[PDB]
RNA sequence: GGCCCCAUCGUCUAGCGGUUAGGACGCGGCCCUCUCAAGGCCGAAACGGGGGUUCGAUUCCCCCUGGGGUCACCA
């Protein structure tokens, strides 16, 4: 059938790109009911981040994705961290030592950097050491490495499933290393024994890679194994073109949950970078993208990461995709996160409906909304001056209000609009400085159901304060 | 620098021999209107260069340029 995987490497914040490429594993698999792996790539000690495994596992959880096996869901092969297969890629070394198809190197990395600034590379020169001297030196301790010993000369044929056949000169391919002095693999080892015990049929991954296709197609040839089909995709780019990193972008997806943004739209937005819906057509759910997918609608160039549109997308959610409840419940935290509180469900709701066409970020409706929340709100410059230009006809106005008694949003407009043109004058010139008064703001909701909101009592107390 | 991949508006893209080269973000204008937004309408904005193939190239082939990747006991 079809078996599919991610394979992060806990290295550092969840990364944006592991999102995209786990998300074109995901549709694919679906689209063949197959299997979505999730694999962790921990085999480097010196890069090791403690505590990113769990962050990238939330983070794909967060984003809508699901797996199929993986760390903490189990499955019949693994266990699914290649830290912990340690023994399983010394046998597989070892098998390909006695298959002529690797050698052991003892050079220490000062000799290979010298090596390395003398010829360019290592030039395999452990391959004139008797295996029996070599076998003999190892069990002696010596440190020493396990290198992929490349058939020269030769060419060695990828077949990428998007780009077609590309043709490499063995010249062009080191003599990798397998297995590093500390009895840890390289990547390149444990991708090909893993891959391969996995049951992986299609591998996706981004096109940084396509270059080292040819040492794991050797390797599988190496073991006599069957390759599975490539599928390269596109680097994502920083906004100057350059593969996207952390000091010119933001990389880190518990940067964007943390931003408010929608995790529905950050995943449609990921969708966007190298495929397109027949129809044009932009927001879709994930569903909808699975059930759409092929490999026919995959563009093949880098894709800058623009945020702006992201942030245009992430309001396109908020006011057209979720419902008004979904959206009240997702500010909440934020609220929280800003010591802001709400009376209660319908208040926050209300408060919600008002603002939802004036904010992109879930983060952005406690900094515009602040003033319907606490008491504790800036007043811009603009906005006092608006305010002291009508106090006169602020002060003419409050008797009428208090005198008002059905406080809904059509009477109190039918009040003012009358006010207005007993006093000869534009509804914005009492419109405008009345909502100074309330919201310390001359970039607000419409100031009816912004006065109809706090209650007769509680918009009065303001407005007092105001005139005061 | 060697090797490999890629190339339509500023950005993400549709196109898959013949189109007024379409859509989206952003930008400008207009309508809406009590502010700001949201929404609607209009507009400016692209096929990197040179060869070919073909009646006919954005599209198919070659070269150059640009961008990216890799040449690590990193992934
Ligand atoms: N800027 C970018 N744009 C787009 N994709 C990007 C990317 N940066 C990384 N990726 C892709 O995200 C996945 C994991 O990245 S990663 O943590 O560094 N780990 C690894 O690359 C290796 N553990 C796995 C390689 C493989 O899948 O065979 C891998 O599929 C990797 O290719
Ligand atoms: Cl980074
Ligand atoms: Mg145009």
């Amino acid at each position: 059938m079809v078996v599919t995987r991610i394979a992060p490497s806990p290295t550092g914040d969840p990364h944006v790109g592991t999102a995209y490429i786990a998300l074109f594993n995901y549709a694919w698999a679906r689209r063949n009911g197959g299997r979505f792996i999730v694999r962790i790539e921990d085999t480097d000690r010196a890069r090791y981040v403690p505590g990113a495994e769990e962050r990238i596992l939330a983070a794909l959880k967060w984003l809508g994705l699901s797996y199929d096996e993986g760390p903490d869901v189990g499955g019949p092969h693994g266990p699914y961290r290649q830290s912990e297969r340690l023994p399983l890629y010394q046998k597989y070394a070892e098998e390909l030592l006695k298959r002529g198809w690797a050698y052991r190197a003892f050079e220490t990395p000062e000799e290979l950097e010298q090596i390395r600034k003398e010829k360019g590379g290592y030039d395999g020169r452990a391959r004139n050491i008797p295996p029996e001297e070599a076998e003999e030196r190892a069990r002696r301790g010596e440190p020493h490495v396990i290198r992929l010993k490349v058939p020269r000369p030769g060419t060695t044929e990828v077949k990428d499933e998007l780009r077609g056949v590309v043709v490499y000169d063995n010249q062009e391919i080191p003599d990798v290393v397998l297995l590093k002095s500390d009895g840890y693999p390289t990547y390149h080892l444990a991708n090909v024994v893993d891959d391969h015990l996995m049951g992986v049929t299609d591998v996706i991954r981004a096109e940084e890679w396509l270059v080292s296709t040819p040492i794991h197609v050797l390797l599988y040839r190496a073991f006599g194994w069957e390759a599975p089909r490539f599928y390269h995709m596109p680097l994502l780019r920083n906004p100057d073109k350059t593969k996207i990193s952390k000091r010119k972008s933001h990389t880190s997806l518990d940067w964007y949950k943390a931003e408010g943004f929608l995790p529905e739209a950050l995943r449609n937005y990921l969708c966007l970078m190298g495929f397109s819906m027949p129809d044009g057509r932009e927001i879709f759910t994930l569903e909808e993208f699975i059930q759409a997918f092929t490999w026919e609608r995959v563009s093949l160039g880098g894709p800058v990461f623009d945020l702006e549109k992201l942030r245009w997308m992430n309001g396109k959610y908020i006011r057209e995709v979720l419902s008004l409840e979904e959206v009240a419940e997702r500010v909440k935290p934020f609220l929280r996160e800003a010591g802001l509180s709400w009376e209660s469900e319908a208040y926050l709701r209300r408060a919600v409906e008002l603002m939802r066409p004036r904010f992109d970020t879930l983060k952005e409706f406690p900094e515009k909304a602040r003033y319907l929340f606490t008491e504790d709100y800036p007043v811009s410059e603009k906005a006092q001056r608006k305010l002291e230009e009508g106090l006169p006809l602020l002060k003419e106005l409050y008797p009428r209000l208090r005198a008002q008694e059905e406080w809904t949003e059509a009477a109190l407009e039918a009040l003012l609009r009358g006010f207005a043109a007993e006093k000869g004058v534009k509804l914005g010139q009492v419109a405008q400085p009345l909502r100074a008064a309330l919201t310390g703001s001359l970039e607000t909701p419409g100031l009816f159901e912004i006065l109809a909101l706090l209650g007769k009592e509680r918009a009065l107390r303001r407005l007092e304060r105001a005139l005061a």
